[PDB]
DNA sequence: TAAGGTAGGGGAGGAT
DNA sequence: ATCCTCCCCTA
């Protein structure tokens, strides 16, 4: 048995390649190196230990020695200042290695263009303890301190170096010594180079695995804690960071399995056994990403317990650490990062528990997923490989394979290993598909960040990073940045953007072009130089700069109750005045722009192609995946915004988010009242977009083409198509004036119109509800799909009937229907779906009612507290009874649970209320409970609909009242209610 | 220990 | 029944 570890797997898989390598070594030459993981020393001397792959794929460690560590704190130019640090950092028992003094330019207020400089003093530090102390100490008695990383040091010389850790780098004059597998380099920073130009192909290695565990007690989850309780199997496939061919594939298992020739099969005896040989088989391995699905919440936790119940973990942990020797409790305190919270989205935050064995990033494909697919309803392994197309996972049964496990059957145990290496291979499958691993380089490369940051952090410390990293660059002049907050902060939010009442109602007859401003925020920072940097706060200041001649945007608001007032210095179109904020800007809109330009050809070369041609699937897949590339940047610039209304973030400067707040209310009312004057109407507006009508003379002579026909349905199917046309081409007519409008108005070309598509037929129902037929290039009406914003369809946790019934109703409004011909409005086409929604009750089924919902126990949401306090209740009667109350078990906090609302017999006590009637689906199909049809109905769907009637004159309120929408709202809920009772026979 | 922003619709439950 | 707060999710 050929038990080949990594250097033997790179030089059969990579030979040429590998003896190239080989040559380099003994010549001592320059080598290239791509680092995944990066660990530090924070006691004692200072190292970077990175842990990589080097060209062939041969596993190294670069220890980075002599690293300045430091941070600078601004005070006056003085020789006895620096003797006067040296007392207090003394008195504070604090040990430093030296005292430098520079000028650097802070980054927050506008300085004249004299008075950029400002003295610095920069303290050294042997290690990162005494850096951190001395860091809490000077802030908390009172001094400025800039480029002051606390939480971790790694960033600050990433960026401070011109070093990302997720690129190429090139490896000169280096300490090489092979120790086992490990090619460890001692370099230093002068003698290590970033590698930006024409990076070869990676050859990093990513092992996926996953676990198989039994419990004695069937229909449970197997409990790490429960003694009797083990994990019998791990099944472990290396991979290419690129390749989704495996390279090498193990099983370690309890029972007897049959010899496979896909993979390595390693028998053990006892638990201590099987856990000892996985550390030993990763040992050989040695990868560069450990990877798993659900392993921060299932597999690490359990390996871990399982380790200390066997108290084994000091030792698989130090296999696993390829030469890291630590001790248990320093394991448990520091490298077992335990609770992790890992931010998915706004208001979604997930738990993640896992062992970070140094040498090896810890990978959860689920938290790569949701990432990815912030708005997924569910999240499971089978969901997921769906939702990309890859294919469906042959799923292992429960009872199955934990009869197999106890039966001991040989074949069965290998059926069992083959689902668990195809679930490896289907994380593998999973991150190379979506491109997760480049994709988080790439963020890496751009933020100065790390793979773990790019993994296991959200993006406003990016962001932080990014403009310290683009700060501290002598073309910029070396500007000084702090990366904690300070100042006292408030409670409250600043006036945002502003929303357009929209002339609500179905339009069929005036087609409704929506223009976009391209990166509205983005381009209104470039535009008004929105930079800290460039900020003036007191008026006598702005006075003085107008008098030096100096454009000023001026900007007020009212945040707590109180007027915020700034001004922001103009940049005049000079690439020497422009900001720091408007530069990083540029450059993530310039790579923005290049992604967009690429979408826009493959779109247009997918169009051309019919679907059902083998290659346009995966193209159109490609697409997608260019256009949430660029939607990540488009996200990633608008943090920049929020990271400067977030009081919690150093770079937090309340003027400046009021300013782009207060400049896109400015701009969208100026091209309001300039597209108005024209003579467009206008029918919605939102932040950045206005949906604006053509007049009706400009659709005059083809109107008379209909006029002058038999007017038959194809004729007004033509006339529609040449309405779009029409539109189109005055829109973008509209659009190139409104640009050079703008452009005269702000002086800059930054604030620019979009056209993106048509909606013809459209219906705007709210503010920030509205829907339509697209047409982006050419129309057509024969598209099942629909344009659709902040209809209740598409919420989460919405039930398929709610989905259906708005479905129903959009696709009913969107109809072309001539003139001539009966024209219905919402309020009859509404209420026909719901006559026949109500009456015809046989078309739903029980799958049509299935909620889902966020269980955050931290949140007081009453109607889920209460539903499963009862249903805590209940597993205690059952306990006491003594039966199995594993179906009504509590989901683990953060996750989403499905259920329904059933009827609750009234024992004239039985409250209304929704807690009461929520119930998990498993039992609801177990016994049959009846569904409260009604219920949903007078909840849900009434009120979707009614957001769809409002509209009329009828619901309408007396013009003193000042909530218009909301009283309308509430009218149509009644009226729809009242209809309901009227044809429901009860 | 990390965690961009505000505006807004609408369900659930309780005060009242 | 009105109104208010908390919550979820979308814009
Ligand atoms: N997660 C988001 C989404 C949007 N916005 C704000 C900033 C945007 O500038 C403004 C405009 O909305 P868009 O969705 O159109 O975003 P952009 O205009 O910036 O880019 P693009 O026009 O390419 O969509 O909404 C935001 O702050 N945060
Ligand atoms: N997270 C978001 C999403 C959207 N918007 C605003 C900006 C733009 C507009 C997009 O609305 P349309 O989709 O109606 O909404 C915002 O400020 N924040
Ligand atoms: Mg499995
Ligand atoms: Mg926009």
């Amino acid at each position: 048995i050929s038990i080949m570890d990594r250097s033997e797997i790179v030089a059969r898989e990579n030979p040429v390649i590998t003896q190239r390598v080989t040559n380099l070594l003994q010549t001592n030459a320059p080598l290239l190196f791509m680092p995944i993981d990066i660990h530090e020393v924070r006691y004692g001397a200072y190292t970077l230990f990175m842990y990589g792959s080097l060209e062939n794929g041969y596993k190294a460690e670069v220890r980075i020695e002599n690293i300045p560590v430091f941070f600078d704190v601004q005070i006056e130019f003085n020789d006895t200042n620096q003797l006067f640090l040296k007392s207090l950092l003394t008195a504070e028992n604090i040990v430093y290695e030296r005292l430098e003094t520079l000028t650097q330019r802070p980054v927050m207020g506008y300085r004249e263009k004299e008075k950029e400089f400002a003295p610095y003093i920069r303290i050294f530090f042997k290690s990162l303890y005494e850096r951190r102390k001395a860091i809490t100490y000077l802030n908390n008695m009172g001094y400025n301190t800039a480029a002051d990383d606390t939480t971790c040091y790694y960033r600050m010389v990433s960026r401070e170096l011109k070093l990302p850790l997720t690129s190429w780098i090139q490896l000169q004059h280096y300490s090489y010594e092979p120790r086992g597998l490990v090619h460890r380099f001692s370099v230093t920073p002068e003698d290590l180079v970033s590698y930006q130009n024409d990076g070869p192909t990676d050859h990093s290695i990513v092992m996926a695995y996953d676990i198989e565990t039994y419990s004695p007690v069937k229909g449970t989850v197997p409990d790490p804690n429960q003694a009797n309780d083990v994990v019998f199997m791990i099944c472990m496939r290396i991979f290419w960071i690129h390749s989704t061919e495996p390279l090498a594939s193990t099983c370690i298992t309890m029972a007897p399995c049959k010899k496979s020739s896909e993979w390595t099969t390693i028998l053990c005896s006892s638990e201590k056994n099987l856990l000892l040989s996985f550390a030993e088989q990763f040992s050989r391995w040695a990868p560069d990403i450990c990877t798993g699905f659900n392993d921060s919440r299932y597999d690490w936790p359990f390996i871990v317990e399982k380790s200390m119940q066997h108290g084994i973990l000091e030792e698989i942990f130090n296999k696993m650490s390829l030469f890291w020797h630590q001790k248990l409790d320093t394991i448990l305190k520091c490298y077992y990062v335990k609770e992790k919270r890992v931010k998915i989205s706004a208001e979604k935050s997930i738990i993640s528990s896992f062992l970070h064995t140094p040498g090896c990033l810890p990978i959860d494909v689920r938290n790569m997923c949701m990432q990815l697919y912030p708005k997924a309803e569910k999240t499971s392994l089978k969901a997921f490989l769906e939702n990309c197309g890859l294919d469906s996972k042959v799923d292992l049964p429960y009872h199955l394979m934990w009869k197999y496990y106890e039966t001991r059957d040989s074949e069965k145990i290998a059926d069992v290993a083959y689902y668990c290496i195809i679930d490896a291979q289907r994380c593998q499958d999973l991150l190379v598909r979506h491109n997760v691993i480049p994709d988080r380089r790439e963020v890496g490369i751009l933020s100065y960040t790390s793979l773990y940051d790019c993994i296991y952090y959200a993006g406003g410390h990016k962001v932080c990073n990014m403009l310290i990293a683009y700060a501290i660059h002598d073309e910029y002049g070396r500007i000084a940045c702090s990366t904690i907050a300070r100042g006292k902060r408030e409670h409250g939010k600043y006036p945002g953007a502003f929303v357009i009442d929209p002339v609500k109602g179905l339009e069929q007859d005036k087609p409704t072009t929506g223009l976009d401003f391209a990166s509205l925020y983005p381009s209104l920072i470039m535009a008004y130089n929105f930079s800290p940097e460039k900020f003036v706060a007191s008026r006598d200041e702005a006075n003085s700069l107008m008098a030096k001649g100096e454009s000023l945007h001026y900007v007020s608001f009212h945040f707590n109750n109180r007027l915020v007032e700034g001004w922001f210095v103009w940049h005049n179109n000079v690439p020497d005045k422009m900001g720091l904020y408007p530069k990083v800007l540029i450059d993530l809109l310039n790579k923005r722009t290049a992604l967009k330009q690429e979408l826009k050809k493959l779109g247009e070369k997918k169009e051309c192609i019919h679907e059902s041609h083998p290659g346009f699937k995966e193209l159109q897949f490609r697409h997608a995946m260019v256009d949430a590339k660029q939607k990540a940047l488009k996200i990633f610039m608008n943090t920049f915004y929020g990271e400067a209304g977030n009081n919690l973030s150093p770079f937090f400067l309340l003027p400046l988010a009021g300013g782009v707040t207060s400049s896109g209310q400015y701009n969208l009312k100026l091209v309001y009242n300039f597209v108005i004057n024209k003579g467009y109407g206008i029918k919605y507006g939102d932040t950045d977009s206005l949906y604006i009508t053509c007049p009706d003379s400009l659709y005059t002579e083809v109107t008379d083409a209909y006029l002058n026909s038999q007017k038959t349905i194809k004729h007004y199917e033509q006339l529609c198509h040449e309405k779009v046309l029409l539109s189109m081409k005055a829109m973008s007519t509209l659009c190139a004036e409104v640009n050079e409008y703008l452009r005269q108005d702000n002086g800059t070309s930054y604030l620019r119109m979009a056209y993106e598509e048509v909606l013809f037929p459209v219906c705007f129902t709210g503010k920030k509800k509205y829907y339509g037929i697209a047409h982006v290039n050419t129309p057509n009406f024969n598209t099942k799909e629909l344009f659709i914003r902040g209809i209740d369809i598409i919420k989460q946790g919405q039930t398929k009937l709610t989905k259906t019934i708005g479905t129903r109703i959009m696709e009913e409004s969107m109809k072309l229907r001539r003139p001539e011909d009966h024209r219905p409005p919402l309020i009859e086409i509404v209420k026909t779906v719901l006559k026949d929604a109500v009456v015809n009750m046989k078309q739903w089924n029980f799958e049509d009612f299935i909620q889902t919902d966020a269980w955050r126990p931290d949140k007081d949401n009453k109607a889920v507290q209460i539903f499963m306090s009862r249903m805590h209740a209940r597993r205690e009667q059952l306990k006491k009874h003594g039966a199995a109350a594993s179906q009504f078990a509590e989901p683990e906090p953060g996750e989403r649970f499905s259920y329904v609302i059933v009827e609750k017999q009234v024992q004239f006590t039985d409250s209304s209320r929704k807690g009461d009637k929520m119930e998990y689906v498993s039992e609801a199909k177990a016994k049959n409970l009846p569904i409260d049809i009604l219920f949903y109905i007078n909840n849900y769907v009434l009120g979707l609909c009614a957001r769809f009637i409002n509209e009329n004159e009828e619901f309408q309120p007396p013009d003193n009242v000042s909530n218009k929408d909301e009283y309308a709202q509430r009218r149509a809920k009644s009226y729809l209610q009242k209809f309901v009772q009227s044809i429901h026979p009860k």
